[PDB]
DNA sequence: GCCGTAGGGCCCTACGGCT
DNA sequence: GCCGTAGGGCCCTACGGCT
């Protein structure tokens, strides 16, 4: 796969280590044939530190890299016997670039020690982003400088940023004329300065230890700051190994924290899911109205929202959508979405999809100036920072997925529970743990199944931290002339139903359990859920069975971890601190709901108000107008002889001729006189705190009434 | 293996499905009885065994799965009793390549599995294409053909809500399982079996290696309009002739194979793929001034409003486009790595952004005015333009080179200044003769230039539709010192791999098949244009290894010419007179309804400013004529009974902002009014007079020459 | 191992006309 | 065994908490 030059002579000749193919096309165009060499890559590579001996040398990757130097490794290293004399590591310019560098100098630093040393290892620097303001071009290279500059330039006279996903998405010119041009490049030189010191942090961010990683996290970290980028960074290009490593791991981990594994506490949702559901409501995509393809609208999110490869957009849509994963889905779906047989959904190409009618209450309310939004990943578009969520989507569907010394796990919720639980939160700020469960009696799955105790519920809900107990439903049942036989019905969240049985099927091959004569799967859409497992003759079931919860997974255990985003920060909460801010945000939601229905209400009415005044004064507006010429010079007219401020003359001139009849002069009084008493509904609504949190109390009884359903999940007391 | 099996293990009670691929596999998974049904994905087309040498069947992946399915061995060692289903259900999607996999199934099934035809094991499930619903009734439907029928077969004042189906994945697991799959509902057909002879007339004849053979079969079962043709009165029972399924199917993808994917239409010369990014292009303001937009963002807006087939293919069809070593002019602007001469595509969607070029815009020029005519889409849902208004010669400028069934095209690009003179001496004289245009277009004009040896193949190409061109790669030989030589490559043979090219080369060096070489040097780089090294061996000479190349690989390579389009409809192989007369006419049209257009739109804004001209002048009598007027009805048949005011301008009076009773705003009326009454002038005139209209479009062309009018490239050697 | 967002890229196959 | 539209699809890797 090696890409190579012209070259014989180590000295001047040099090599580009590349993501992929598709990045390293545009390195193959703008290279110089006869003295730089290309090497394309796969993805994240292998983190030597963690895997083995003998798996650390069948990567494909890591041989193709050994060949290519052409030194051997470890002990049997021989520098002296280099292809190359300077090794580049050109990593997309996006965070996920930073880790892949941060892999590469892993790997160097283990096995091809004595080359960083004698600094032929060196990394590159491509741009992330191109500001556009006349004949000025800027390159910031991370999302961070470009929030200082962007606000820097006060002129003003409209930009045209651009952004670089990958390699591939540069002209094969700007990628010579900013990376590879031997008289332009700040290429930096890999320095090792203190070994000791490497080694501990190597062992740090590679090693296996989370702890000391996560530590290392609130040890370094920076939230909301624009005052950081600070500062000289030396006017030297050579950067020292550890103070690398140490930032671009970071830079990453915060960035998959902030921003991609973990759920704002309000809306309950990471950035992908959040994204989605906004590019729908765009795109009008609703449910009332027909379903749309879907790589319609995964090439629509993609290319407006939110800047990462397919495969991730849309494994993601997809769950939304199924309704053995989301309790409550979220997107109504036409195809085949896949099974809880580990089979995933047809391709993007066949599927078509929409809202649910559940979907629309997140988002009820978004234009109407509630939410903040901040400018999407190139300045063209507008998009939302977190949405309205009249329901805590958070526990009411709850989310898990892994970061970077830490990962999450939070259970749905049943939704009248949950909102039993908010209103009575609402009355009540002093509340305890234990009286909430009253209303919320814990975890309410969609998959059903059963739980055995509130001992590791009760547990999770306290702290944050609980192991729960999940056990299938099954029955006992006979069919006559001296046999028994199981039937489940039900099973537990997040099972694989057919690993499941082969696992089953797997201890009886192999003798580990007794007593069973056949295994089969009688799934299927009109019998629900049905597995059923023949038992030989009498010998009890009830043994076999509760051996099969035992040694299979037709019991196993949610490992609750409820780690959300709040104000920015990665807290682990509970129960109530997850109420507490998710209410918060309805009181607050509401709150600018209301000064928008109240400023909008008090502008008509500064229009009205002149619409009066020019029906009762026709005939002196009439010829008061035809008088005048121009348009610039009409408003005039009006602004002194009569009265009338500037939006009251133009919408004046601005009205039509129907208007004049005389059925509409008496239906604007009485659309006015419904607008007084509409404002009157709201300036005692911001001056009375309660009357508001009412309100509130209002509405979210409504969404429980029209959605709030029946319990799943029993839960099995002792 | 790959296998979703079934829980009875009791043959003549159980049937296995054959699915396309496990996209659709799972759909099947998630509707079947998994007591009785057992399902086998394939993985699309598999190898039609008659084009096929034994050996390779053998060894082909999809084949020995089957095989195992199945349990019965094959030809020879074929034994019935071993058979592990009594019913294999051929189910493929319900599209026309599902038809194509059908044939291919059938085609493998007859050759080495006979026996199992021949005692009505094999059937074939009816999944819908489509889902009409008008209020209650669902109705369902399994071609085009069938869809127009019954979109004229009703009243429509429910409104349809039709709904496709390009898979089996985009079917819920239940409307699949009632519509296709049912024991009690389902419509399987079992494959019966006639006259043997008459079997082994249409496999060698349909999936044979006779090209003529097959073509001619097109040409005489044709159907193109297709009015309304036969119906009556498929035997009411849920059988099927082999020999007939192999003729319908096959036909019926040949069919959109040729007229709808890999033939360009004349007038615009742009298959249908093509026509459908650029329209798409054009539909989301992604002209030449606004920024480039990502790729997956287009090609998957195309994809779900126009084109229901693969991303893939939508993709490298954009790319081609964009990629100026391909399209002599290019009609799509690339922002990305968008591929070179070496054979390495491009990167996926998410990477590449593009837009239109300016030259598009031609293209897609007043395509609004009402010019050319508008479809309804695959899905109904939306209009698609059947042609563009392509105000320059696409098919020639730009050519095509794809493959369909029983045929194939081939056009080479031309020069453009040349082509619009050679459309101008047309318009001049309708009977201008093949000589006379190539005194304006001397010949192709490619991207990579070159060079071409004669006129006497361009020659016969140009009057028939056939003929052959020969390519030579510009070399050059230079000294280097001290007396030794070597030589240079600048340009080479439009469409071929320079990597594979040098590669060729060396191999009749490494294994001694050619004297002379001693070294070979790819220098190729992004600033200083093209060049490949060859090195020669001093006092050894030059023009006879230069010439020996030429024979012995790519160096000379040649452009068979083939020219065949769609006409009127149909695939009808054309020259270069033809070619340009159908275009012109198109072009001739274009303009006509165009000006048809603006007259209707010109008078419809004249008779509206004609009552705002009794508007004005008698503004005073309004005002008292509307404050006695109460309700709207009544506001409207006042001034229709005492100013003889149509009703579209009693309402454009109605619909009147007070903002124009300005002093000014009088003048404003009657100064485009006037200007209006003589521009009314100007077009009755193009329209009346033939040639005056004729002449017009001269001037347009012309327009369009000076502005996309660039030098020629590729060379013409005189022999 | 396995979950869920994210990096990355390769093979079969049909079809016609050509060395 | 290649030109270009079309059918179809599977695999390596990181990251953290738990059997
Ligand atoms: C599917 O099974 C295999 C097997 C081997 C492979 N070897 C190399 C590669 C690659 N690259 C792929 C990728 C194939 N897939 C990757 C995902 C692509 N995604 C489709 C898509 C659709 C749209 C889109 C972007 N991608 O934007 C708008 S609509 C389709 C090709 C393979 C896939």
């Amino acid at each position: 796969k090696l890409a190579d030059c012209s070259s014989k002579s180590p000295e001047e000749c040099e090599i580009f280590l590349v993501e992929g193919d598709s990045a390293g096309g545009s390195t193959k165009s703008g290279r110089d044939s006869r003295t730089q060499a290309i090497l394309p890559l796969r993805g994240k590579i292998l983190n030597v530190e963690k895997a083995r001996l003998d798996r650390i040398l069948n990567n494909n990757e890591i041989r193709q890299m050994i060949t290519a130097f052409g030194t051997g490794i470890g002990g049997d290293f021989d520098l002296a016997k280099a292809r190359y004399h300077k090794i580049v590591i050109m990593t997309d310019a996006d965070v996920d670039g930073a880790h892949i560098r941060t892999l590469l100098l892993t790997f160097f630093y283990r096995f091809m020690r004595p080359l960083i040393e004698a600094g032929y290892v060196y990394i590159a620097q491509p741009p992330l982003y191109k500001l556009t303001q006349g004949k000025q071009k800027y390159y910031v290279y991370n999302d961070r400088e470009l929030d200082k500059l962007k606000s820097e330039l006060n002129p003003t006279p409209k930009w045209s940023i651009a952004r670089y996903k990958g390699l591939g998405e540069m002209n094969a010119d700007q990628l010579w004329e900013t990376t590879m041009n031997p008289e332009h490049r700040a290429l930096l030189q890999v320095k090792l300065e203190d070994a000791i010191e490497a080694d501990q942090t190597f062992e740090m961010l590679m090693g296996d230890v989370v702890e000391n990683r996560r530590q290392f996290i609130e040890d370094n970290a920076v939230y909301a700051n624009l005052d950081f980028a600070e500062l000289p960074q030396s006017r030297i290009n050579e950067r020292n190994i550890t103070s690398e490593m140490r930032e671009s791991f970071l830079d990453y981990a915060m960035s998959v924290i902030v921003a991609r594994a973990l759920p704002d506490v309000r809306d309950g949702l990471k950035p992908v899911h959040r994204r989605i559901l906004y590019g729908l409501n765009e795109q009008g995509m609703t449910p009332d109205k027909s379903y749309k393809k879907s790589a319609r609208i995964v090439g629509d999110v993609m290319g407006k929202y939110h800047p990462h490869g397919d495969s991730s957009i849309y494994e993601a849509m997809v769950r939304m959508a199924q309704d053995f994963s989301y309790r409550y889905p979220l997107v109504d779906g036409q195809g085949n979405f896949g099974s809880m047989d580990g089979d995933g959904a047809a391709a993007m190409r066949f599927t078509e999809a929409r809202m649910t009618k559940i979907t629309l209450e997140l988002l009820r309310d978004i234009n109407k100036d509630t939410i903040d939004f901040i400018d999407n990943y190139d300045g063209n578009e507008r998009e939302p920072s977190v949405l309205p969520a009249r329901f805590p989507n958070l526990l009411a569907n709850g989310a898990s997925g892994i970061a970077v010394g830490m990962a999450t796990n939070i259970p749905p919720h049943n939704l009248t529970e949950l909102i039993n639980g908010v209103l009575s939160l609402s009355k009540n700020p002093d509340i305890s743990i234990a009286e909430l469960m009253e209303d919320i009696e814990g975890p309410d799955f969609p998959t059903a199944g059963l739980i055995l105790g509130k001992s590791g519920i009760r547990r999770a809900y306290e702290t944050g931290r609980g192991s729960i107990q999940m056990r299938s439903r099954a029955v006992i049942e006979e069919r006559g002339g001296g046999r028994q036989r199981i039937v489940v019905t039900e099973i537990p969240f997040q099972v694989n139903k057919a690993r499941m049985i082969e696992k089953i099927a797997e201890l009886v091959r192999d003798k580990k359990i007794d007593g069973i004569t056949d295994l089969r799967d009688e799934t299927s859409l009109r019998t629900g859920v049905r597995v059923v497992i023949d038992v030989r003759k009498d010998a009890n079931a009830s043994v076999i069975l509760n051996n099969l919860y035992k040694q299979t997974p037709l019991q196993t255990s949610f490992g609750v971890n409820m780690i959300a985003l709040v104000n920015g920060r990665p807290k682990l909460i509970n129960l109530k601190e997850a109420l507490v801010h998710y209410l918060e945000h309805q009181k607050t939601v509401v709150r600018r709901r209301t000064q928008y229905n109240l400023r909008k209400a008090k502008d008509r009415a500064h229009i009205l108000e002149g619409l009066r005044i020019a029906l009762d004064h026709i005939d002196e507006i009439i010829s008061t107008i035809r008088e005048s010429d121009t348009d610039k010079v009409a408003m005039e007219s009006l602004q002194q002889r009569f009265k009338l401020s500037e939006k009251q003359a133009q919408a004046i001139l601005d009205m039509r001729l129907r208007r004049l009849t005389g059925l509409e002069r008496d239906k604007i009084e009485a659309e006015y006189n419904e607008l007084l008493n509409y404002i009157s509904e709201l300036e005692t609504i911001l001056a009375d705190e309660e009357v508001l949190l009412q309100l509130v109390r209002d509405e979210l009884t409504e969404i429980r009434d029209r959605f709030g359903d029946d319990r799943r999940t029993e839960i099995q007391l002792g």
